[PDB]
């Protein structure tokens, strides 16, 4: 398929969107960074402007917490697939998330499904389409969908579906990163910068 | 999706109509970082109600108060996705929300508002008022600001008149007045409205 | 209504337009303006370049008759109401009167509507659609439609509106300003700056 | 009406176009000129490219013959009227024609329809649309029309419908100003630059 | 008549194309160069974008076998006349033949029409419509027609319509020039440079 | 055909696309490279962004395992023919391979078609409409097809379409190159710098 489901990979993140206004889907991302000689964010398809904003809110938080300054990196983003009549989430957390991973080159867990919106202070803001999605992800066989926690009440799940996925709510990006980044030294050191 | 209690900087419950008649509470966040030439950033279905509305109160963001816009980037979102949402234009809410973010004076969440702002800062009337309010009563918003010329337009089916305080306004500072957190920072904004 | 009808307002003018088939709107413009904290005409939406235009050519009748410089002011020009399929007039003058207003703070006759094209060397040129326009204007319910001279012979009012509106005919930018700058000292001091 | 059919006039030509599939009509031009500060060309409505193809091609000629550099002017052109589904001709000669006039401030016979395309080299070129353009024109009361002479064979016109218009051919531009521009000491000076 | 069927000029070539549904026609271009004083390409009408992308290609080659860089220069492209429902050919060679011609002012034979897409590598790819095309050609009194080497089988030249016209099929632009540029000392140096 | 389906040729490669809903096309790419005479991508239409992107990423890679740098060449990337409503994959390899071609001037198996998306560290990521695409490369007779490996299990190739074409599961641009490059001396000086 268009997504991986088990494993950690750098700078690759399983996001979620809505196709039609009925079913949902995994919107898999990849982000890659190389040096410049000041930088653009390179992304095509119909979701390009969501790439662009996403990085734009994430850049800030990069400098604001690590001093790393990505006007010096060209940022490369592809929606692994192609996505007609798909609607993303404004400033998709999953996009900001892959870039944090790439830039830091700390691997990301793919068993772990994701969607929500994000902001320039670092808050995870609520998004349309939660159930479709939780539900899409139940379908992809992803183990835990992480979601914005204001949507705790928008989740509507048949007792029995409650059961198949670990729905984990959150509301700052530093918690997304703690629930996705691979364990290790690099991670430990990164987390504490978000204090 | 919208918060109905509390205050947050840069963060306003506008009201709009979902196609036919059906008001939606339609929330925003605005933020501002300075620029390293100044832009407006925003996305989804309503990106251009966003850029017209900021670019259209630009004069007024500077020409009463503090900083020129073409010196910050203005990051706007609508919190959720809004297919078939007809929004207002020169949205008092997008303006309120930017002002709020710039001065970091927080905004009242229990109080929805709808209106069109103008470049001299009137609050011109808009349509859908009764629909929008109903959305607001339905959502448990406590008060709602509307334009003064839409006063006549409000036909609430008894029981409903009494579920919501309907506040009519004219000028953008009546709007801010009525939604900003009381404090030094406002006493002070308020008076720069001469 | 989304338009006023009694009042003398500053930065404002009821220019007329044509949407859809033969149809009429009244399209209200609002001017508003700032010594520039070079200058700029900041405007929006479909008829932004019309505005730019109407101001550029109105800039010039002020720089040379009135001794002035628009170069030093951020000219805000907006439109009023949402109209798909709408159509401007080259240099449309409901604008330039709206504007000549901003800068002289001259108050305006919100009972006079108007259409028409403004040349640089000052003249009320003619615009097509002169009949239907007089009518979104009779519903508009307005006591005067100022038109260009050359356009008189396109006025075909039916039985239900002949004698329904004061169609005032005008040729220089000044019989526009004459029949719609509210009375007093500041008009008189300008009217003699032109005449 | 939206054009003048007699007397002369700085910077107005009565050009010609077709409307949807077939009617001839008249495409009135005003072009006017003002001091800059390196300049631009101002046109709004459907026919804006034509006008600026029109002028940028009319300068090299302004120089090579008269040394005005249109570089230091700001040219302002509008079509007098409202023009939907009307197709101009490429670098419409009427339009380069209104500009020589304004810039040279020598007036123009409005009794003479005209049409064709202007090569940057100063060639008058052949154009689609004669017979109906000459009708729109025989309908209008315009006494003569200059056509590119290459379209001489493309003029069908009827027994009763000849007699009523002077079709005149041209190949170069120095011949349109010759054939349209008011006579006067100004005119003779300029005719002499084109050698 | 929109074209010349005989004789030679500079920046003027007779392409070939089709009218909407089925039909074929002669499509006179003309392309002039003045220094850019960066080089924009310029042209208006329905063919306007078949003009820029055709030109923006060609110069791989325009730079590459021969004379000048065209970012230094300005391109004015007109289709002589007006072109309601006509599909032109991608990277048109009659455009390329024209721009090359206009840059070295080396006149083109107009008794020869050509059609075909120029690769950027300067090969001629095949183009549809060919049979139709050769025929507008024949209708039109032109003497020889260059076509693409691969639209050969596609030449369904009937009874009537054989021997009336010479078909010169070709595979390179450099061939296109050979067959149509004016025998002269400049051309001999042009041809050796496409060695 | 406008389509090479056998041979070996420099800068020419066979892309696939799903035009519209399921409809597959074969969409051939032409690369051409010019010693920038800093340097810049040159393409046209709906897919210029893709080509520029596919060139971006390709570069990171050539700059690496080959050590030659392609900011000193201008880059001409054509697509062959007119189809409409299309959706090229992000970083499409059809392109990236065409380049390394234009650049290593190493001609290419024209029997193979491919679809894919290129990462910057060069991984071949999978794209969408993988089935419909095999089906148009088939229906165009290309003796083989390259495809993203992660897309192997979405190949809904039936019992009708089972034994018609070499389907190639591929994980990285070098295997892509191993498999379409022409057996000889620079290829091997290539593939060997790619270890």
């Amino acid at each position: 398929k268009l997504f991986i489901t088990e494993g950690y990979e750098v700078g690759r993140v399983n996001g979620l969107a809505v196709i039609g206004e009925s079913a949902g889907i995994v919107l898999p991302i990849i982000a890659e960074v190389t040096p410049s000689m000041e930088g653009r964010v390179i992304a095509t398809g119909r979701l390009q402007e969501i790439a662009r904003e996403a990085v734009m809110n994430v850049s800030a938080i990069i400098k604001k917490y690590t001093g790393r300054d990505i006007s010096n990196m060209d940022v490369h983003i592809q929606f692994v697939g192609t996505y007609e009549g798909v609607e993303g989430d404004s400033a998709s957390i999953s996009i900001a998330t892959a870039v944090i991973s790439a830039i830091e080159g700390i691997p990301v867990d793919q068993s772990v499904a994701m969607t929500g919106s994000l902001s320039v202070k670092g808050e995870v803001l609520p998004v349309g389409g939660v159930t479709q999605k939780i539900e899409a992800a139940i379908q992809a066989g992803l183990k835990k969908v992480i979601i914005p926690k204001d949507n705790i009440d928008d989740v509507l799940l048949d007792a029995e579906h409650e059961g198949k996925i670990e729905v984990i709510p959150v509301s700052r990006i530093n918690e997304v990163l703690e629930h996705v980044l691979e364990d290790g030294k690099k991670k430990n050191r990164l987390m504490s910068k978000f204090k």
